[PDB]
């Protein structure tokens, strides 16, 4: 009974008032019961536990004394050390409870049956201004529906309730620790959010609208209703499409992700029942668009094909080179010490001998060395599911081989954002003959609608003439023979590329603004030799800097990088991977690499050693400190750019000629979304990829597929554009910048609700168009600019050469009428004046919040 | 093949000075050599960890790399957060690493191999960089460590020197500690609670007949002989619930192996199911038989064909610490009710054969069920001390259930012919004593307190009924017309309120001292008092605003009458509080409402919440939180509160009951608490006597029983040790006339002399604190020069009359400010030895005394 539908055919409105939240909730009300959920009165949480009592008790044919109840209550159910995580992990993980009863006999007390979801009871109470519905399961107030004015921007009504964090719970609501899903609508529009205490996912972005199986959106309360509120769904979308991971996130999946869940579900059932196991037509493969949520979604798919009682073994396999510190944690709970860079079985042959367990997470480089080396296993000729996560090639074709040859009763699963199609499987296999049919797609243009992948801005700095002939050098036989000091590696091309790096950092990371946590880089390489220029450049740069300056504050630089199997005999698109086995790596590379992780060792007061078990520690450490920031800039050959995730990292800097399939990947590196400061990943090469760039997206896509990809030009944001995918025109950074001198040149005067308005919606493009903005090199050197005031003979230029600008764009800059900073603050004070204060309609008006707390708090020293 | 031997013939010496700690050091290198014991040379812990790594890879038949050693040692066996408590957790319970090596392989690497104890490597090293130690090592990992002193030093003073410390990381493993001077050898736990490191807790080794066994040379042909050194680390010494790392006595050592070759033996012989089976162990009151029946329980489920070991208990002994024990073994089983449901669920449980239960919970389990698979297994029984009531009906069904069984008693008052009361005897139940550690063996190792016994013969008005024998009128005399008169009741809390802090060694500025216990005939009685204290301590909150009023507690429940009659057992109380009548359910329910307020806690008067409060009172007497707890049979025969000192009773408690009730505050604490206080308000002198005798002889009392007061005071001879013991005057008339004050001790041996008689001053005053007689004369040394008020408000509290008022003000003790000028330049002396002609020796210092006496500054800080 698929959840994501092939089909809907839209409800129709009944004629009565749907403008006001009461109108809205006398039919959300109306449906849900229409729909089986029972409606009761509640007043309190005495109530509340009333009910709960009756529930439970009746899901679990016990009848508990008032002495048992109350040591039921205080110990496992509403414990008042309890906080939301505990709720969570009480839902997800501990949800049976072995209670002793006064008699002394042991019971196993549910809080849910998962097994027989429909068993379980739904009831809905409402609000006891707040128009509220809560959705009870078995009397849990496990979802929590926020009912707005059709008028509110759904933006500000979600804003209104994050604005203060301050969520404090008492003995009469202590219940609501068990929501898990909010819902947020105002008729028209209806958006669904986990309730997790980890701010990082606590933006808007991560807010989804519920859909049908070809990704088209149901907006429409009264259909999200009739849909994702259906008893059947709602109960699988908490219980068995809701993620709570080793970081304690709760993670609610999106739909596509549901929808391809359920179809290879169903596929292991279909071919299992008709006998047709073992063939391409027994599994299939997902076309997910990288960053789209692959690594959560088919690891989920796995778990759950685990709990087909037909099958006897599940295989998660991962790419080692996808491999970073959050999944390699989570990895640890269900195949401890097994999923590493290594080659060893001895983990995965361990693992394929425990009993009561069906779930194998390993390696398709671990998997490959198995089946090469053992051909008497008893898994063989088991029931046997695969369920592959973007595992490339290179071993994986090797891997087919033995597993057609050896595995009797299997059904196979890809998940892949980049597939093997006939124009790039001149030298591979083919998605489609591999795995069979495609049961689900995402593609990069649905991401982008969706707003669950950002945008790249892609741009070559054509800032260092010597050098341009290489860097626009199209011949393979060329740029592999260019890999030298005379060449790539000069001096003078490191050292012009390394200064830039180093200058324009936290402009492209969103670091300019004093309090401002903002966002860190990665920088692609061609070669271990150039990775080694890099970091001895960065070093020598930022100790020449420190040397002339007192007040400079130094970046935090880290490399990584191991020996490259096919480094001189391979093709150009696919990443180079790289061994874990570091004495594979020649003297200087090995030498420079011990260099670099004593240098990391002193300042983060870690002790990685240079042997296998001591990089595989440092590769870990690495991927965490990139994620959290410890590290602002990493240097790497071929490491972490393909699975790597890491939300605050939007800039990759380029130095490298990546093609195809490995382009996308890595660019990826820089497309998950954060909050509004974080508008797209900048992606600054040092190669011209203008082509290479295009003729990836093309191949994913289509011919339009560039436009909606690709962000548009600073002259577009400057001046304005209209987008063709929306059909809507959006105003330039100088409209709105000469708009809000003429209609506002208020010194403090500003004016009645009406202008304060329009003020509002004037000011949240400008802060919209500014922070877009900051990501332009031209937007930059303009910024620059309003800085310089000399007379007679003094200090000049310094700007020209630093920004490479000449005699005659320095002339026509300072033409550019641009408002004063303390104006900007001005108006940034005058627009947190009406930050909320307790006619004219207010309800459309939406607050840059993300952009705004970007301000000055306790910052101090 | 025992440890605790039954025969031992003791070896020579060598005809070599065994005068310094060199010599000892020469000769205890020597017989370890010559015991199986390799000598190695260790500089440094890089030295020592590399011998680790031989040893455990040997061990365990597996090769570690550079990479893989650092990594196994960073985390597991020498983990810089790991602290003492870490590494006995380590080598107790998680003794097993379960390393991942390089390649992925999972190898299990022991630290000890427990079941084959001898595949163990002994090594012995010396103090590597004058301090003389040995230290014994077990796989590389230093285990026991041997404080070597020349022969002329006092043991006492020598524990004394030395126990947080920091590194050479690895000695955080050592689990024994040996202090010996070459005459006297003692063995101790290396504990990081404090509560249990006195000089009291040091042990001497011995045989199966408890003759000790304290010259070094014997000590290590003994004790540390492989065999028997490591099956005292790792089976005979306990790492409880609580994280306390208990090493067991000769006597608990012997009991235990006794029971273990017994169960072997009948097995072997296919004899089982008979008396001849098993047997009882008679080891006195207080001497750790809830320790070593319940070791001697989990050593027993190790033997491959034995099913399942009950260890059984009776629900009135259980406490705090006993319940929180056996909730780790027998989950949620072993409480106060009737229920069987938790034994019948931990019996159907696989991979485990220890069941703890009560005896309760046994009867009603075998009444109801008689197909249970448990009943045909080969089975152990180990009963600690179950106060037979419920016990005769238990054997009845056993006997009949049961088809292969082994069962042993442990007991401190066993049922003989001369005290069967309708129960058979400790004999005909289980057969023959297999080991024996009596009152008079005890109390002559110091492993359990005297008693200081005495009526508190202050009101006439009542004494008739207060000294009434006959059974009949004492049951009779339960009314506000006799026993709980107002007027009696209001006169012996008055003295329990002026004396408490007296009895409990509260008095000192800055001392913690200890708490009490009283018990009482009835629910009656246990209301009466509770009411009066409550009554009397309100009376004097507003008579003074300085007033610091005492913590009381009370817990009771139902009983029965004269059930299977007697005044000797003390009557079970039921945990069903739906029995007892409504003004005893409504006092018990305020009483509790009244605690909940004080200590912020939420008990209710149902089954769940009485059991739960029983627990956490357990706790907080043990804690000293209640300052005097009221009951009237609970609390009396199991638990176990060493800072409790006194025990005062308006009770007529009888043989076993006396002897078990008495006995709460038996339990060595160290030097502050010389004896149990035994502070009675009936007359049960004779009833003391025929107590003692029944469970030792004629002269046991004389061994039991502290000394009177003037011989205290004046000097007496003890008939046990031969030594004379000088009286407190005559120790104060030496200090008065050898040293008049801080000139005289200025020579080295004034120093000395000075020290000796100031630690007897010290001892005595503390002993004599728990005297009446003692108490009125100190309270005395401030009174007037005129004030007929304090001259009637004394006399009247201290129950004295003119003529003995007049006597006393002749007694002529030192000034206060001179015994703090003797305090004072005793410990300049002790400071001034530490930082170190006459010889210091046998010079013994009161460090115990002294620290309960020095009004530290986590006390002046009071405003
Ligand atoms: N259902 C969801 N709810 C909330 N966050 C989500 C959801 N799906 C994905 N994310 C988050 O989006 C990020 C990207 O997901 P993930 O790493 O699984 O992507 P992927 O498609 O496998 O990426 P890549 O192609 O780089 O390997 C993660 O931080 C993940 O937790
Ligand atoms: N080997 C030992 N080392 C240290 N302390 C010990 C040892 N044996 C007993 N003790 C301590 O002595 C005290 C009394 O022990 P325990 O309660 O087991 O005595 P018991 O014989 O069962 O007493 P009772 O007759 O009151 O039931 C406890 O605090 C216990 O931890
Ligand atoms: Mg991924
Ligand atoms: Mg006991």
């Amino acid at each position: 009974n698929f959840i994501v539908l092939d089909k809907y055919i839209k409800a129709e409105p009944t004629g009565d008032s749907y403008q006001s939240e009461s109108d809205l909730e006398r039919e959300l009300i109306q449906d849900l019961r229409n729909q089986g959920y029972e409606f009761i009165s509640v007043k309190s949480q005495s109530a509340m536990l009333a009910n709960v009592r009756e529930q439970l008790q009746n899901l679990n044919g016990v009848v508990f004394n008032d002495s048992e109840w109350r040591r039921f209550t205080e110990q496992y159910l509403d414990n008042p050390s309890d906080g939301i995580l505990d709720k969570t992990r009480k839902i997800h993980i501990d949800y049976i409870c072995d209670f002793i009863f006064d008699d002394e006999r042991l019971e196993n007390i549910y809080l849910i049956d998962k097994k027989n979801l429909m068993r379980n009871k739904v009831q809905i109470i409402q609000q006891f201004n707040r128009y509220d519905v809560t959705i009870l399961v078995n009397g849990l107030p496990l979802v929590q529906i926020h009912l707005k004015k059709r008028g509110v921007a759904i933006r500000e009504a979600f804003n209104q309730i994050h604005r203060y964090s301050k969520e404090s719970f008492n003995s009469e609501n202590s219940l609501f620790k068990y929501l898990q899903l909010f819902v947020i609508s105002n008729g028209t529009d209806t958006r669904y959010f986990a309730n997790t205490t980890k701010r990082d996912k606590n933006s808007f972005d991560f807010t989804m609208n519920w859909a049908k199986s070809d990704n088209t959106l149901i907006k429409d309360l009264k259909d999200f209703t009739a849909t994702c509120f259906q008893k059947h769904t709602l109960l699988n979308v908490l219980v068995n499409y809701s993620v709570f991971d080793s970081s304690q996130t709760l993670l609610v999946m999106r739909p596509y992700q549901i929808a391809a869940t359920e179809r290879i579900l169903w596929k292991i059932k279909s071919s299992f029942t008709a006998k047709n196991w073992s063939k391409p037509e027994s599994g299939g493969y997902i076309w997910h668009t990288t960053g789209s949520g692959k690594t959560l979604t088919s690891f989920k798919a796995a778990r759950l094909a685990t709990e087909l009682d037909f099958i006897d073994k599940v295989f998660f396999v991962v790419d080692r080179k996808d491999l970073d510190y959050q999944t390699m944690k989570e990895y640890q709970r269900f195949s401890p010490d097994s999923v590493n860079g290594s080659e060893n079985t001895a983990g995965l042959k361990r693992n394929l001998d425990k009993d009561d367990n069906k779930i194998i997470v390993t390696t398709i480089q671990k998997l490959n060395n198995l089946m090469k080396a053992e051909s008497d296993l008893p898994v063989y000729n088991q029931q046997v599911v695969f369920i592959f996560d973007e595992c490339h090639r290179s071993q994986f074709g090797e891997a087919q081989k033995n597993l057609k040859k050896k595995f009797k009763r299997y059904y196979q699963f890809g998940f892949t954002g980049t597939p093997i199609f006939p124009e790039n499987a001149l030298g591979s296999e083919t998605t489609a003959s591999v795995f069979g049919r495609e049961l689900h797609s995402y593609v990069i243009t649905d991401a982008i609608r969706d707003e669950k992948v950002l945008k790249f801005k892609v741009d070559y700095n054509d800032v260092r003439p010597q050098f341009k002939s290489l860097e626009t050098e199209t011949d393979e036989k060329k740029l592999s023979a260019a890999e030298n000091q005379q060449a790539f590696l000069h001096p003078m091309r490191i050292q012009e590329i390394t200064q830039y790096i180093l200058n324009n950092f936290r402009q492209k990371t969103h670091r300019t603004f004093p309090g401002s946590k903002g966002f860190n880089a990665m920088l692609a390489v061609s070669s271990v030799d150039a990775a080694k220029a890099y970091y001895a450049t960065f070093k020598r740069l930022q100790e020449e800097a420190a040397n002339k300056s007192a007040t400079y504050k130094p970046l935090r630089i880290a490399t990584i990088f191991s020996f490259a199997a096919n480094e001189e005999q391979n093709a150009i698109g696919e990443i180079s991977d790289e061994t874990f086995d570091t004495s594979a790596m020649d003297s200087s590379a090995k030498e420079f690499l011990d260099a670099a992780i004593r240098e990391y060792n002193s300042h983060f007061k870690t002790n990685f050693s240079t042997d296998s078990n001591g990089f595989q520690n440092y590769y870990r450490d690495l991927a965490q400190r990139v994620k959290n920031q410890d590290i602002d800039l990493l240097i790497v050959v071929g490491m972490f750019l393909t699975g790597f995730d890491a939300p605050t990292l939007n800039t990759l800097f380029v130095d490298k000629n990546l093609r195809y399939h490995g382009l996308m990947q890595a660019f990826s590196r820089t497309n998950r979304i954060y909050d509004a400061t974080k508008t797209f990943g900048n992606i600054v090469t040092f190669r011209d990829l203008e082509r290479s760039t295009i003729d990836a997206i093309t191949l994913f896509g289509d011919k339009n597929t560039k436009n909606v990809v690709l962000e548009k030009s600073y002259t577009e944001y400057m001046e304005g554009f209209t987008d063709a995918a929306t059909g809507e025109a959006k105003r330039g950074f100088m409209t709105v910048v000469s708009e809000l001198e003429q209609r506002f040149p208020d010194p403090t005067s500003i004016e009645s609700e009406k202008e304060k308005k329009d003020f509002v919606k004037l000011f949240g493009e400008y802060l919209r168009a500014e922070n877009i903005l900051q990501n332009y090199d031209e937007f930059a050197t303009l910024k620059a600019l309003q800085q310089i005031d000399l007379s007679d003979p003094v200090a000049v230029e310094k700007f020209k050469a630093e920004h490479y600008v000449d005699d005659e764009k320095f002339a026509e800059l300072q033409t550019i009428r641009l408002p004063a900073d303390r104006k900007i603050q001005d108006y940034r004070s005058a627009y947190n004046d009406i930050r909320d204060w307790q006619t004219t309609d207010w309800d459309d008006v939406v607050f840059e919040v993300d952009l705004l707390k970007s301000q000055e708090i306790n910052l101090d020293y």
